[PDB]
């Protein structure tokens, strides 16, 4: 068997990260990987996805062109062109990586890998067997379906993988979903030409967020031309002679239950949620913990239950983004490695933005959440709320809202939520702010860039 | 004679600001304008500007329509039509903020005032004379052009009051200057279709920036279609059957000097800075100090040299932004009104964005400001760039370059320094944390936001 010092299974942004931060500490590492080197990030998430938000903000231009002085634009979007030229510049990123990962001198093991019953940690791949005293298990998650059982006809749909493989615009999109990955969805597909639907089991998106952001962002879809129904389920989806037909059921509180059947449907794609991959790594052989969804059970330095095994990432079900990902990893490497006892990742005050239209940005704790925390008798609140300067010419328009929670006397900014144009770019600097402890007398003391949406933050009344 | 609690000589943006906030103080002020109230700001500065360079991005913008999937759309930009609706937005910003003038309660003397003798602080405006127990000058600026003595001819050119009278757009551009001011207004007039040139005395553009800025910005706007004529001067300007002839004179070190005769110019803007005004105040009949070239000179709480007598804005010739001049008034009728001995503007760290394209954001020190500060020895700077991922399907390219300047041991963040898509409403947040007195480790410490340009700042290594 072939022993090394550091091996880790899955090729993601977890896995990688900490390979390589591994080896440059001396580490002898092995990366197992059964597709695509990269994973969710590259392959079907961040990168692609940004790509299309960036298509999606063109036709936004093209709406506004004749407000600006210019003559109109047709408007036929080829969705062809641009999905040929995002698959391009996933196959660059991809092979300007594995160079990376070659550089490196990181040994890359291609196929699947589950833990042995060998007592020492061992894993096999195909046939060989592989081993070493420290092995992170970073396997990201995948999107979830419901089952045949449950809602018939559901294998019609897609999901966000699938999304990524269309080859044309569909022309009737219904997305299922209230979080993050449904409400970009939506907006994307929405703003190239297609007549979309939301459907939510309550009033509103985003109820993971704070209650501005939710409420918001649900006005911004439906005036975007998203039609968002609410209280909805899907009951059944059937093949019809002109595409799909979705039998829903609504269930509005105060009011009687109705069943509605959505025709001509080209596009019907679950959002609603993510399964982690560990079905098949026969984490009883070791008796590796995991929680009723399959997530892996780790403690703040990402240990699992049992010895020299850890996990990072999608796989543990926390704070799913890729820099967290990455930066768990690192941080592990060097603990293991560097024998920095105290390294791990801190995730307080971690930031995210949901590029919806317009984005949204948000880092530290929402209204409720401070108000639990520190009591209502201790938090304030400072908020805003109005029409970008972009739209002084256009008929269009979208607002800018932004909300800053403080807690305790010295009013220290607890929490940043907002959503408008710019603010995915806007709230990085905010971010490393926040987790210096930041009091609103600092934003305060701060001289504003004029004229911008950005300085609106730092002049709250 | 009228007498007031709070005489204010300008109603632009330091004057109303400290009026204004006068009047809510439970003070008695008032204000003189010779012109258009707003100031510089609203009417020919900062909000026009923007509503420009919102005009020209679009331009720009578009060049890419076809990339990203979009049937090609034509480029016959129409002047008059934005020109009116930034005319109507302005009209709207004045007539909003009117409301909340005449609501403080505040006198507006129409008029061009100036100082008169009297043991005390008196002024007379057409004839009238006012007095208070305190007067704030804040009567900014205006553009510099050649004399005719100097440079015959020089009267034909405009400056950028006249940009903003444009009702059609040149179709040859000459912008004389190397600053900010210049930048811009060649910015946007090449981006709406002007065969524009900016002639520069030297090498590059923006030299009081970060070398690496102003490298860089020349080279944009080299690519962006500007011709920049350097080592290059104007020795006189004629009218022609076609509009203007240049005379210009360029000496490149290493080779000889030559005189070429620029034809058809259709606007010849000079941008080569600003002039205090305060040639027709008489403040010379108070003994009021100014410097050689008329600015008011004041201390750290803004107060000039004779008790009574203050100055906050562009008219002090130090830090010429409106958000400075806002904020300094403030802090000064806090003082007067309120009675803190500490209460001043802490012209420390103070954040700009030039909106050139891309945009260029900048806070604190420069590299050279800094190694002449702190020494070499206990300087280090981290630096990238790269091509935002927008361009990742675009044949039109354009960088973003970063740069982050740290002193001493603890790598204390003295300086930001980029150009780049987005650069605009990034700044703003790290302004904050510099401000602070962050130091590298708070950056790294600050988990990234994926994907966005703003991440490239807390990942430097
Ligand atoms: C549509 C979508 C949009 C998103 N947008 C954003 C965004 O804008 N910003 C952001 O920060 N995050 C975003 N995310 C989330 C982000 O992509 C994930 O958090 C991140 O990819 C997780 O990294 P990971 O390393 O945990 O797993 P992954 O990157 O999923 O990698 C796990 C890898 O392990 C491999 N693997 C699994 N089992 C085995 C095995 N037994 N043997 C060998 N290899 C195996 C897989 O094939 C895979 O390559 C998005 C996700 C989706 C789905
Ligand atoms: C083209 C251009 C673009 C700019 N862009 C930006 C930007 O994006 N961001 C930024 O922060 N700054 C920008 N600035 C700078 C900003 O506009 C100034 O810093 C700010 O307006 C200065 O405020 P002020 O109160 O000192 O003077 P001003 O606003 O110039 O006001 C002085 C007022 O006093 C009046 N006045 C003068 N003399 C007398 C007298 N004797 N009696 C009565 N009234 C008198 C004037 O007519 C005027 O209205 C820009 C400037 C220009 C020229
Ligand atoms: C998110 C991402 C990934 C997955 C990576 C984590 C790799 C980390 C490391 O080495 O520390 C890529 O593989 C990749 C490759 C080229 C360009 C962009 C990207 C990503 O954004
Ligand atoms: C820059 C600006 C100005 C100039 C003024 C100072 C106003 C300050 C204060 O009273 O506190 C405006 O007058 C104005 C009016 C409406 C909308 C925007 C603006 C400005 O940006």
């Amino acid at each position: 068997v072939a022993s090394y010092d550091y091996l880790v299974i899955g090729g993601g942004s977890g896995g990688l990260a900490s390979a390589r931060r591994a080896a440059e500490l001396g580490a002898r590492a092995a990366v197992v990987e059964s597709h695509k080197l990269g994973g969710t990030c590259v392959n079907v998430g961040c990168v692609p996805k940004k790509v299309m938000w960036n298509t999606a903000v063109h036709s936004e231009f093209m709406h506004d062109h004749a407000d600006y002085g210019f003559p109109s634009c047709e408007g036929k979007f080829n969705w062809r062109v641009i999905k040929e030229k995002r698959d391009a510049y996933v196959s660059r990123l991809n092979a300007i990586y594995q160079n990376n990962l070659t550089k490196s001198h990181i040994e890359i093991i291609r196929g699947h890998a589950a833990f042995t019953s060998d007592p020492k940690p061992t894993i096999e791949v195909s046939g060989k067997k592989y081993t070493a005293p420290h092995i992170l298990i970073a396997t990201g998650g995948m999107p979830s379906t419901p089952h045949e059982s449950q809602i018939p006809g559901a294998s019609l749909g897609i999901t966000s993988d699938g999304f990524f493989q269309l080859e044309e615009l569909p022309g009737r999109s219904v997305i299922v979903g209230a979080g993050y990955i449904a409400v970009e969805m939506a907006g994307i597909l929405s703003a190239l030409g297609s007549k979309t639907s939301l459907m939510i089991r309550h009033d509103k998106v985003l109820r993971s967020f704070d209650s501005m952001i939710s409420t918001n962002c649900t006005e911004e879809l439906e005036n975007a031309g998203v039609e968002v129904l609410k209280f909805s389920q899907v009951k059944e989806v059937k093949k019809t002679l002109s595409g799909l037909e979705v039998s829903m059921v609504t269930a509005v509180p105060g009011r009687l239950p109705v069943m509605t059947m959505i025709p001509d449907v080209d596009c019907l794609l679950w959002a609603i949620g993510r399964v982690p991959n560990t079905k098949d790594l026969s984490l009883n052989k070791l008796g590796i913990q995991t929680d009723d969804k399959g997530h892996i059970i780790v403690d703040e330095f990402q240990n699992t239950n049992v010895k020299g095994i850890y996990a990072v990432g999608d796989v543990c079900g926390k704070a799913l983004l890729t820099p967290v990902a990455i930066a768990a990893g690192r941080k592990l490497a060097h603990r293991l490695f560097e024998y920095k006892e105290d390294s791990k990742l801190d995730y307080n005050n971690i930031p995210t933005v949901v590029f919806s239209h317009p984005p949204i940005g948000t880092v530290g704790l929402t209204e409720d959440e401070a108000i639990h925390k520190y009591g209502i008798e201790n938090v304030k609140t400072y908020s805003t709320s109005f029409t970008p300067m972009y739209h002084a010419v256009t008929k269009r328009k979208t607002k800018c809202v932004m909300k800053m929670v403080c807690a305790n006397k010295e009013e220290k900014v607890v929490g940043i939520h907002m959503q408008g144009l710019g603010c995915d770019e806007m709230l990085q600097g905010f971010a490393v702010a926040v987790k210096m402890g930041a009091t609103k007398a600092d934003f305060d003391n701060t001289v504003a860039i004029h004229p911008t949406s950005s300085e609106e933050l730092v002049t709250l009344r």
